[PDB]
């Protein structure tokens, strides 16, 4: 199925769970099928990704799959591997360069999310947003559809400016954020939610308003890190919803993608795998 065929992997990173579950979960598939992997791991560096990527068009595999990354930084090294005329396959990376994104659907999860953040406040408070990942296809995806949800809700705001989430130390960073708008706005209806494209984040944020003793504020994200999903499972915590994905399945879709192009089948623009929200009842 894969039987005589190399396949290239570059990946962002492996840093946290999600992408190091679809990681793994594409070595795997691949292995399974019969292939063999050129797995490229960039450590959280961009420029690291590009010379992976120039060693995989040198390398010459029947396709790449390309995981998570910068779009901006990425784009010309993408054309390059059209150029080569190497098929290309991406795990969340919406881009035209690709015959196929396997992904999650983030319009909906987007949408959801922001939904019952604005539920859980009742249709009014201020909202603290971490931004810091927009050049993220995904990331744009998910604060688009925030936004435009809470464009409904005249009562519901983001408070200025927005805070920068950032590898790495993502769960610290976020924490002395926290704290330092909890300084700035302590009064008991300033702030009332906290969002982020991604869990990681809000782990630290959670545990900062749990050292702070505030009760009355809940924090929101995506992924479905076990840290995270613990949290929002328990009532004492802050934690106040997660959309839980897919990444294992995710990564397995994707090279069933490339399996199928290269057996001379169709091939969808798109595969997402399933979501779930999680909230502190359900």
């Amino acid at each position: 199925s894969l039987e005589g065929k190399t396949i290239g992997i570059t990946a962002i990173g492996t840093d946290h769970d999600w992408d190091l579950k679809a990681y793994q979960a594409q070595i795997a598939e691949i292995e399974r099928l019969g292939g063999t992997a050129i797995a490229l791991d960039a450590g959280r560096n961009d420029q690291t990704q590009v010379s992976q990527i120039q060693t995989l068009i040198a390398q010459k595999p029947d396709a790449i799959i390309e995981q998570l990354g910068n779009l901006d930084v990425l784009n010309p090294w993408l054309q390059k591997i059209n150029d080569a005329g190497i098929p290309l396959f991406t795990v969340d990376t919406a881009t035209p360069h690709a015959i196929n994104n396997t992904t999650s659907n983030n319009y909906s999860i987007g949408a959801e999310l922001a939904l019952q953040m604005v539920a859980d406040l009742g249709g009014k408070g201020n909202v603290l947003v971490f931004n810091g990942f927009y050049s993220v296809p995904v990331c744009k995806i998910r604060y688009d559809q925030m936004k435009y949800v809470l464009e409904a809700f005249p009562d519901v705001k983001i408070i200025e400016p927005e805070l920068r989430d950032v590898i790495p130390n993502t769960i610290q960073s976020a924490y002395s954020n926290v704290t330092d708008m909890l300084t700035k706005y302590p009064n008991e209806g300033d702030v009332g939610a906290i969002w982020a494209c991604w869990d990681v984040p809000m782990i630290g944020a959670t545990q900062a308003l749990q050292a702070a003793g505030r009760t009355d504020i809940r924090t929101y994200g995506v992924d479905g890190s076990p840290e995270f999903v613990e949290m929002v499972a328990d009532p004492e915590s802050p934690a106040g919803a997660v959309a839980a994905q897919q990444p294992s399945e995710i990564g397995k879709l994707a090279v069933q993608n490339v399996a199928r192009h290269l057996a001379g089948q169709e091939v969808k623009p798109f595969t997402f795998a399933p979501a779930v929200l999680i909230t502190k009842e359900n």
